[PDB]
């Protein structure tokens, strides 16, 4: 009787899933227990009711075919990092970058929020495999949630529906996760477009790898492959069984003699990801191609050959929409030419959409005379000098799967990964930090990703401070017995970069033209891992000269050059100073190497 009413497919035969969602069903009682299968009709019906609710409206099928756009509640509009928990069973193993609650209480502050939430909805079952579907590196999530939004949308981000089944067999082990939007109905009840609530939860339990999501239905905070469980969970699994989770896109680059290095790299904003993961290479590098793995997560395990192997564990890209053109990113534009669900993006005149940074596309660069806003509003460009509204909000999204993207790398699936040649660490600072620096070695690589800070400066080690699973300074401990461990292999282990594509002239703009033209930083990158590029040993690493960069098709002068990779020793005595304000804030927990890289940098500042 309990499968019964649980509608459980035939397919279905993890007894201890079943009685996992026998659990939740009682907990949270929606009216209707809807598994999802993943087809594709699935998708369109889903699609269709939420057209239907007023969530989506299809968008015009000449200018952006199979596309839709959503708008959300501006209560609900992002992550929200203050409401998100890691619920250890100690604090320590939470940290000072993470929100900790005992979990006894969280576990009562949940129980009365979820007990009846999903009341006049439909509660739907939706497995995915983060990772190559059956491989041996894959994790399956299950994630019950009353938002058919989220449904569709981890239809595109993950290896979503019945498949998953097969995989997990009579007894295969889950990732748990529940989300609601906090918004049960009552009889006769008119919904809204996008129900939430202004109560928000966003929790890990990581010793029983459970996610409890309540009153967001938006992105990071709903959408719990993506961030819970492929970062915060996973990074947590990693810890345990030797592997990493980490906040890096994955690239392939092939020069023209057919060599294939593959790079991760991990920005904060910087760059985007994004932009670097989908770079076109510019005028002077015929017969090099680059190709996108992932953009946005990745997961890391060494072999045993000696070489860490990273796979992309998502599906499709969830990318920030606004200051994406033709110029800063034509594969991610024609990623988005349809099949694509917009959220919080603005409506054209003739029902496309529109976000700042198109008009870069336009004839004269010029902005549309009139949109509708992401809040239902008339917009003009004499309105938005008036109101300063954005015609899309600063967060809005695309949500596309990733054999949209012309880029895609061949091995974008392969359950095998791809061996890691480099790690990059962005990062964006008007001053201070080079266009790109070598790391002389695997410590000091460590070193500066623990440091990275974004523009005041606002620290963001390794682009993971809203996403560590655990104790921060205990990942930066694994990260150096990872490398230990791999160098005593005999291994040779990547090099890692820092770049900084952001620093200011004198003039107070940037100097360094970027987008496509990073390709000459990634290229002295590959130099480097051939050992064929040159470099300049300053105080914190190794930097290029001018001349050991491509400058073909690129009007870049030698003091523009040094303008943006020189190394100013007076301020990095006031940079250092910034990293033990940050090593205050951990609490001085920090493995010894990192306090004996300070000490050598501060040697080489005053010999
Ligand atoms: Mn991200």
């Amino acid at each position: 009787m309990q499968g019964n009413n649980l509608n459980t497919p035939a397919y279905v035969k993890n007894a201890k899933l079943i009685a996992w969602v026998a659990d939740m069903v009682a907990l949270c009682k929606p009216d209707t227990v809807y598994w999802c299968d993943g087809s594709d009709a699935e998708y369109q019906r889903l699609c269709q009711q939420l057209v239907d609710a007023g969530t989506f409206k299809k968008l015009n099928e000449a200018k952006r075919p199979n596309s839709y756009l959503a708008c959300s509640d501006p209560s609900d509009v992002a992550r929200v990092e203050d409401r998100t928990y890691i619920c250890s069973a100690k604090e320590e193993n939470a940290g000072p970058t993470n929100n900790w609650m005992e979990p006894s209480e969280m576990r009562a502050t949940l129980q009365p929020l979820f007990d009846g939430c999903m009341r006049g909805r439909t509660m739907y079952v939706v497995p995915f495999s983060m990772g190559p579907l059956g491989s041996p590196i894959a994790h399956i999530g299950i994630e019950l949630s009353d938002s058919p939004y989220v449904a569709v949308n981890m239809k595109i981000m993950t290896r979503m529906g019945k498949a998953v089944f097969e995989v997990l067999g009579t007894e295969g082990d889950f990732v748990p996760c529940v989300h609601t939007v906090g918004a049960p109905l009552a009889e006769g009840e008119q919904d809204v477009t996008w129900p939430c609530n202004k109560t928000k939860y966003i929790v890990h339990y990581p010793e029983t790898r459970e996610i409890w999501s309540y009153g967001s239905g938006y992105g990071g905070n709903a959408l719990l492959g993506k961030k819970c469980f492929a970062l915060r969970i996973a990074s947590n699994m990693g810890r345990d069984e030797g592997w990493l989770a980490e906040h890096m896109l994955i690239l392939g680059v092939t020069n023209p003699e057919g060599k294939k290095y593959h790079v991760a790299a991990a920005f904060p904003s910087a760059c985007g990801k994004t932009n670097f993961s989908m770079l076109v290479p510019p005028a002077g590098f015929d017969g090099w191609s680059v190709t996108t793995i992932g953009d946005d997560i990745a997961w890391i395990k060494p072999a045993a050959d000696g070489k860490l192997y990273a796979i992309n564990p998502e599906a499709g890209y969830f990318g920030v929409a606004p200051g994406t053109n033709m110029l800063t990113n034509p594969n991610c534009m024609l990623s988005v030419r349809g099949n694509t669900i917009f959220t919080n993006v603005a409506l054209t005149d003739d029902g496309d959409v529109w976000w700042e940074g198109m008009e870069q596309d336009a004839p004269g660069k010029a902005l549309p005379d009139h949109l509708i806003d992401w809040q239902g509003k008339d917009w003009t460009p004499q309105i938005a000098k008036e109101t300063g509204a954005k015609a899309a909000h600063p967060n809005s999204r695309f949500t596309v799967a990733a054999t949209n993207n012309p880029a895609l790398d061949s091995a974008w699936d392969d359950p095998k990964g791809v061996a890691i040649d480099a790690f990059i660490f962005g990062g964006r600072r008007s001053t201070t930090v080079p266009l790109v620096t070598e790391a002389r070695s695997w410590v000091e690589g460590v070193y500066m990703a623990a440091t990275m800070g974004s523009e005041v400066v606002r620290r963001d080690p390794f682009a993971m401070l809203p996403f560590m699973g655990y104790n921060m300074s205990d990942y930066f401990q694994h990260w150096l017995d990872l490398g230990k461990k791999l160098a005593a292999s005999g291994a040779t282990l990547p090099k890692i970069y820092t770049t900084n594509w952001f620093r200011k002239g004198t003039d107070g703009k940037f100097v360094w033209p970027g987008y496509g033209e990073n390709m000459r930083v990634l290229a002295w990158m590959i130099d480097r891992i051939e050992g064929k590029g040159q470099g300049e040993d300053h105080v914190t690493g190794i930097s290029p000269s001018y001349e050991d960069l491509n400058w073909t098709g690129l009007d870049f002068s030698a003091d523009q050059f040094n303008t943006v990779t020189s190394i100013d020793k007076a301020a990095w005595l006031k940079e250092l100073e910034l990293h033990a304000e940050l090593f205050k804030q951990l609490e001085h927990h920090l493995p010894k190497e990192l306090g004996e890289t300070k000490a050598e940098i501060e040697r080489r500042l005053a010999a």
